[PDB]
DNA sequence: CCGACTGCGCATCAGC
DNA sequence: GCTGATGCGC
DNA sequence: GTCGG
C-alpha cells in the first residue's frame, strides 16, 4: 500500500474509461500503470519519478503530480459528481451488466438497485442472478472458506470419477488470504487435444455439485466452461454463508501446464507475459505456446512439460504463483 | 508519427 | 438453422 | 494512454 493513493486513482480512471467512455485501450493502459506502480518498492515522491516506470506516460505523470500536491484529481472529482457517469458506473457492478447495457438502462431511466429490482423482466438470465446476489458478490472470501470450498469440490469430483483432477487456481493458488471467487481447473484422461472419448465431462461434475446443493445457480455453461454460483453448507442455527461466484474450466489433460498457467493469473500477469512472448516471437494461450512465423501466423504447439518450460521459451526466469500477483 | 495493444468461452443478435 | 459480430466475463 | 521502431 506504499502508493495506495495513486494506484486507487488510476484504477478509478481505468474503470471510468472502460465503463463510461467505452475506451478499452485506455482502460488497459491505466490498469497497466496502476500495476507497475503497485509493485514499485518506494513511496513515489513525484510524477517524474513515476514516469521512469514502463507504462506510465506524460499524462499519468501529470495526474500523479496533481494527486501528490492536492490529494485528489479534479478530473475524478467531476466524474464523481456526474450523474450519468455515476449511474453507469453503478449498474456495471451487477454481474452481466457491462458498459453497453449499463448505458442502455440509464437511457431507459433504470439507474438504481430499486429500478433494477422492479424491472427484473428487462434482464437476461445472467443479469437476473447478478442482481439476486448483488451484495454477496461484492463480499471477499476468506481463505479459510476457500479451503472448505476446495475440500467439497475435490471430494465431489472424486465421487463422480477418481480419474478427474480438479485444481483451484486464480488468486487462491497465488496464496491470497482472500479471493473474489473460486476458480477450478478440471481435467479428465478422456478429454485431450487428441480426442473427446467421453461426453458431458463438465456437465457430470456440475450436476453432482448441484445434487449436493453446493452449486446453486448458473450464469452460463458450455462444454468447457461453467460460470455460476455456489454456497458452503452452514450448521444448525448458524447464519448462512454468502453465495459465491464459481468458475470451472475443463482443459485437455495434455495441455494442463498451459491451462494452469492461464487460470493461475493474475489477469495482468497473463497480459504482461503474453505480450512479452509476442516480443520473443511466440504466442501463448491456455492451451499451447506456439512460435510466430516470419509472416505472423502462429506455428505448431511446442512441447510443454511444466509451467517452467513456458517461462523458459520466452526467456523469463521462473516465477512462483505467489509472485504472479500483478 | 502511428500502428498496435493477451487471448478466448458462452450468450445473444443480425443477416441470410 | 448457420455464421460472424458484439457484449460480457475468465 | 503508452510505447517501439
Ligand atoms: N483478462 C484476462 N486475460 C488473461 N487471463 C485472464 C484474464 N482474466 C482472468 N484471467 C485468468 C487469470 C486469472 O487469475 C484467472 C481467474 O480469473 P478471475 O476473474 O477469477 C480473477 F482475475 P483472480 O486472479 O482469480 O482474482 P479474484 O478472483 O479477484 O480473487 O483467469
Ligand atoms: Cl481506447
Ligand atoms: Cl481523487
Ligand atoms: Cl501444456
Ligand atoms: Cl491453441
Ligand atoms: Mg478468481
Ligand atoms: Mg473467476
Ligand atoms: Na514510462
Ligand atoms: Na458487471
Amino acid at each position: 500500500t506504499l502508493n495506495g493513493g495513486i494506484t486507487d486513482m488510476l484504477t478509478e480512471l481505468a474503470n471510468f474509461e472502460k465503463n463510461v467512455s467505452q475506451a478499452i485501450h485506455k482502460y488497459n493502459a491505466y490498469r497497466k500503470a496502476a500495476s507497475v506502480i503497485a509493485k514499485y518498492p518506494h513511496k513515489i515522491k513525484s510524477g517524474a519519478e513515476a514516469k521512469k516506470l514502463p507504462g506510465v506516460g506524460t499524462k499519468i505523470a501529470e495526474k500523479i503530480d496533481e494527486f501528490l500536491a492536492t490529494g485528489k484529481l479534479r478530473k475524478l472529482e467531476k466524474i464523481r459528481q456526474d450523474d450519468t457517469s455515476s449511474s453507469i458506473n453503478f449498474l456495471t457492478r451487477v454481474s452481466g451488466i457491462g458498459p453497453s447495457a449499463a448505458r442502455k438502462f440509464v437511457d431507459e431511466g433504470i439507474k438504481t438497485l430499486e429500478d433494477l429490482r422492479k424491472n427484473e423482466d428487462k434482464l437476461n438470465h445472467h443479469q437476473r442472478i447478478g442482481l439476486k446476489y448483488f451484495g454477496d458478490f461484492e463480499k471477499r472470501i476468506p481463505r479459510e472458506e476457500m479451503l472448505q470450498m476446495q475440500d467439497i469440490v475435490l471430494n465431489e469430483v472424486k465421487k463422480v470419477d477418481s480419474e478427474y483432477i480438479a485444481t483451484v487456481c486464480g488468486s487462491f493458488r497465488r496464496g491470497a488470504e482472500s479471493s473474489g471467487d473460486m476458480d477450478v481447473l478440471l481435467t479428465h484422461p478422456s478429454f485431450t487435444s487428441e480426442s473427446t472419448k467421453q461426453p458431458k465431462l463438465l456437465h457430470q461434475v456440475v450436476e453432482q455439485l448441484q445434487k449436493v446443493h453446493f452449486i446453486t445457480d448458473t450464469l452460463s455453461k458450455g462444454e468447457t466452461k461453467f460460470m455460476g454460483v455456489c454456497q458452503l453448507p452452514s450448521k444448525n442455527d448458524e447464519k448462512e454463508y454468502p453465495h459465491r461466484r464459481i468458475d470451472i474450466r475443463l482443459i485437455p489433460k495434455d495441455q494442463y501446464y498451459c491451462g494452469v498457467l492461464y487460470f493461475t493469473g493474475s489477469d495482468i500477469f497473463n497480459k504482461n507475459m503474453r505480450a512479452h512472448a509476442l516480443e520473443k516471437g511466440f504466442t501463448i494461450n491456455e492451451y499451447t505456446i506456439r512460435p510466430l512465423g516470419v509472416t505472423g501466423v502462429a506455428g505448431e504447439p511446442l512441447p510443454v512439460d511444466s509451467e517452467k518450460d513456458i517461462f523458459d521459451y520466452i526467456q523469463w526466469k521462473y516465477r512462483e504463483p505467489k509472485d504472479r500477483s500483478e
